[PDB]
This record gives C-alpha cells, sequence and structure tokens, in this order.
C-alpha cells in the first residue's frame, strides 16, 4: 500500500526513474509527463504521488493544494553538527552570469541582449530576474526586454524561444524538459558557455559545478571560472567567488511535493529510499544513486546530500517565504488566489 508513484519529466528522467523503480523492488514506480506542469496535474488527479520541484513550481503546485514534504539539502559548512536529514536548509543563490570577455555588460545594460533561462516559471531562471526587470522597467512587456532568449516553456515561435536548440534531432525546441539542450541550470549555463546567449540566469552552484574540470561533459570540460563574471544589482561585475555579495536573491531549495493525503506515506518511503540510494546510501554507488545523473540533475539536483525534514510543517507559502510568494504574485499579474488548472 506504501507504493509511491513518482512523476518523471521527460524521457531522461523517466529512464532514471525506471532504474530507481527496478532497484527499489517496485516500492517506487514511475509516471511520466512532458512538462512539470503536466506532472503536477497527474499528482492532482492522483495518478502520481510526488515529484521534486523548483520553488516556482512549488508555488503553482501549492495554489492547487499540493504540499511540501521534504527539501533538497546540499553540502553545508554551518550547523555541521546535525544530521543532513535534520539540518535546516540554506537556500541557494540566484545569479546572473556573463562572459568576462563580454566587457561592459552589466545589469544596467541587459536590455536588447540575448538571455538564457532555466525555464519559464522557475525561481533563479525566471521569477527572480524577470520580476526584478519588470519592476525596474515599470513594464509587463518582459517578452520584449531581451532581443532573443531560450526560455523553455514559452511560445516556440516567439523570441523567448529563439535561442533554444531542441534535442539531438533538432526536435522539441524550447520544451521545458531535459530534451531541450539549453533546459535547466545546466542547459542555461551551456547556452551562455557556447556564447549563444550573453547572460544566463541560474544559481551560484551551477557555475562552480560546470567549470575547472568539475564537469567532464564535452561542452564544459574546458570551461574556466575566471572567464565568467556575476552581475550584481548595483551595476558592478564580480568574480564567481563573490556570489555571497553579488546575487539577485536567495531562493528556497527545491522540494518534494505531494497531495496532502499522501504526504505522510511519501515522506516515509523517501526517507527509506535515500537510506538505500542517497549520498552514503547502503547501495550507492554499488547499485544505484538517487542523486546522480552525470550533471543532468534528473529527478533531483546532483549536488543533493539528502532530502531533509521540514521544521514547522510549513504550508507551501511558509516554505517559500512571504517575500518570494509576493514577488511571484506580482510578476504573474503581468500575464489570483486559485489553481491554474
Ligand atoms: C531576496 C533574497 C533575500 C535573502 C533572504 C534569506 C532567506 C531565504 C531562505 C529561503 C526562504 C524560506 O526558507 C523562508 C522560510 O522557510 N520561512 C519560515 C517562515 O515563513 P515566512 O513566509 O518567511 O514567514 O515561517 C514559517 C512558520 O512561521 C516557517 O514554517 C517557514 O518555513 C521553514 O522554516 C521550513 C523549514 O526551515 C524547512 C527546513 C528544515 C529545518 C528544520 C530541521 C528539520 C528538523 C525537523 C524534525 C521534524
Ligand atoms: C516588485 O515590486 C513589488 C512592489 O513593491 C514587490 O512587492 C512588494 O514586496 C514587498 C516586500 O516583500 C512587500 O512589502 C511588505 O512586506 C512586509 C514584511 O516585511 C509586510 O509587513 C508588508 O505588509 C508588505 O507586504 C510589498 O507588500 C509588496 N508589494 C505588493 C504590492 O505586494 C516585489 O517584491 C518586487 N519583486 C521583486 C522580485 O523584488
Ligand atoms: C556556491 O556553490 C558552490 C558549489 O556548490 C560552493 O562551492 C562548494 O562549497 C562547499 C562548501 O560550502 C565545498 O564543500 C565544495 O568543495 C565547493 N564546491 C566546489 C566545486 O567548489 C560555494 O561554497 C557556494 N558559494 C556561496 C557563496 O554560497
Ligand atoms: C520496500 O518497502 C518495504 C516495506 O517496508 C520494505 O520492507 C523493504 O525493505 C523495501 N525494499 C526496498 C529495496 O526498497
Ligand atoms: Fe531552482
Ligand atoms: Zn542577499
Ligand atoms: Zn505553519
Amino acid at each position: 500500500y506504501t507504493r509511491v508513484v513518482w512523476c518523471a519529466v521527460g524521457p531522461e528522467e523517466q529512464k532514471k526513474c525506471q532504474q530507481w523503480s527496478q532497484q527499489s523492488g517496485q516500492n517506487v514506480t514511475c509516471a511520466t509527463a512532458s512538462t512539470t506542469d503536466d506532472c503536477i496535474v497527474l499528482v492532482l488527479k492522483g495518478e502520481a504521488d510526488a515529484l521534486n520541484l523548483d520553488g516556482g513550481y512549488i508555488y503553482t503546485a501549492g495554489k492547487c493544494g499540493l504540499v511540501p514534504v521534504l527539501a533538497e539539502n546540499r553540502k553545508s559548512s554551518k550547523h555541521s553538527s546535525l544530521d543532513c536529514v535534520l539540518r535546516p536548509t540554506e537556500g541557494y543563490l540566484a545569479v546572473a552570469v556573463v562572459k568576462k570577455a563580454n566587457e561592459g555588460l552589466t545589469w544596467n545594460s541587459l536590455k536588447d541582449k540575448k538571455s538564457c533561462h532555466t525555464a519559464v516559471d522557475r525561481t533563479a531562471g525566471w521569477n527572480i530576474p524577470m520580476g526584478l526587470i519588470v519592476n525596474q522597467t515599470g513594464s509587463c512587456a518582459f517578452d520584449e526586454f531581451f532581443s532573443q532568449s531560450c526560455a523553455p516553456g514559452a511560445d516556440p515561435k516567439s523570441r523567448l524561444c529563439a535561442l533554444c536548440a531542441g534535442d539531438d534531432q533538432g526536435l522539441d525546441k524550447c520544451v521545458p524538459n531535459s530534451k531541450e539542450k539549453y533546459y535547466g541550470y545546466t542547459g542555461a549555463f551551456r547556452c551562455l558557455a557556447e556564447d549563444v546567449g550573453d547572460v544566463a540566469f541560474v544559481k551560484n552552484d551551477t557555475v562552480w559545478e560546470n567549470t575547472n574540470g568539475e564537469s567532464t561533459a564535452d561542452w564544459a570540460k574546458n570551461l574556466k571560472r575566471e572567464d565568467f563574471r556575476l552581475l550584481c544589482l548595483d551595476g558592478t561585475r564580480k568574480p564567481v567567488t563573490e556570489a555571497q555579495s553579488c546575487h539577485l536573491a536567495v531562493a528556497p531549495n527545491h522540494a518534494v511535493v505531494s497531495r496532502s493525503d499522501r504526504a505522510a506515506h511519501v515522506e516515509q518511503v523517501l526517507l527509506h529510499q535515500q537510506a538505500l540510494f542517497g549520498k552514503n546510501g547502503k547501495n550507492c554507488p554499488d547499485k544505484f544513486c538517487l542523486f546522480k545523473s552525470e550533471t543532468k540533475n534528473l529527478l533531483f539536483n546532483d549536488n543533493t546530500e539528502c532530502l531533509a525534514k521540514l521544521g514547522g510543517r510549513p504550508t507551501y507559502e511558509e516554505y517559500l517565504g512571504t517575500e518570494y510568494v509576493t514577488a511571484i504574485a506580482n510578476l504573474k499579474k503581468c500575464s489570483l488566489e486559485a489553481c491554474a488548472f
């Protein structure tokens, strides 16, 4: 009865999920959809139990009644006493990244430039940067700010998708799943690396994890951190080592969400699954590692140490934080208290 149906977004996550299922002895099975929004709908219908989501999607899911269950917790340095599962999350740093060689480009000269976003509706790749831009320009025409962009999830024929590349066949251009070459943290950063875009809206960790040999992938294996710069809100440019004083915002960690009535069961199963396939899991790396997918961040971000319990049994609003929730609310007024489905 404690069989948990995970929802994989796209064929690559589906593949990983199938392996997880096999190894879990069917304690976890898989449902697959083409987009995160579609997965959310599968959960709402009760045809899937849960999935890990970025804060922007948590907002969508929460408005529809879904709740936070456990949050991704990466490596920390503070509070090192507590066990990962009980350690409070620290959130991640949303940043705007450019090539150092692209001299003179600052936060204040982004207009008409080319941009790379993780996907529409995501925290670092969309909600934070576009919310800030809309705000500063006093215009809801965020589709006319950048000359061209790759913002997975937007209209494929629009300029917001002009830079997306689709899959190895050139198909699925701009789809919001790993099939799109420039999808997600890694895809958006690659979009910048290959100079397809002038700026990439990702998180701090993405830059470090795909530079100086941290990634063996063909497009990243030869990337050096010193060739990149972060754009601070005061118009200055800083080395990627100064993210703490040069970010667009602190984002709430991605987290697992499920229907309220399945929360308890999903939590129980996951806590047990990571004991087996997590960071120091009994069967990882020997049999299967839930938090690995060769930098592709499938199902979970690859830098996840463990899924941690949430203190205070927070509502989706409490988990995201009132400020972030309000920021999203305001941005969405551009394109009010009900489920978008
Ligand atoms: C522009 C950027 C500026 C920089 C800002 C810096 C902050 C960014 C961090 C992300 C924000 C988010 O984490 C805030 C948050 O979560 N707040 C708690 C709070 O909600 P608010 O809406 O913010 O009032 O109030 C709620 C109650 O009043 C409380 O529940 C909320 O949520 C939490 O605190 C959730 C937990 O912290 C989840 C993490 C695990 C911590 C506990 C350890 C586990 C042990 C539990 C054992 C059962
Ligand atoms: C874009 O600009 C809008 C408009 O200012 C921002 O929304 C505003 O956000 C602030 C801060 O979150 C809200 O202020 C208040 O917060 C305090 C708690 O500190 C609370 O006590 C007050 O009641 C109030 O909510 C302000 O209300 C809110 N304005 C509106 C109309 O909701 C938004 O944050 C900006 N977006 C980004 C990404 O910065
Ligand atoms: C930005 O993210 C990077 C990558 O996650 C962080 O670098 C890691 O820092 C941790 C300690 O916090 C070390 O355990 C790792 O060795 C680092 N990884 C790499 C590849 O360098 C960095 O600390 C983060 N910076 C900020 C400001 O949060
Ligand atoms: C599957 O879940 C059952 C239920 O308790 C548990 O006994 C078993 O150890 C689990 N097996 C795996 C490999 O997940
Ligand atoms: Fe995110
Ligand atoms: Zn800050
Ligand atoms: Zn509460």
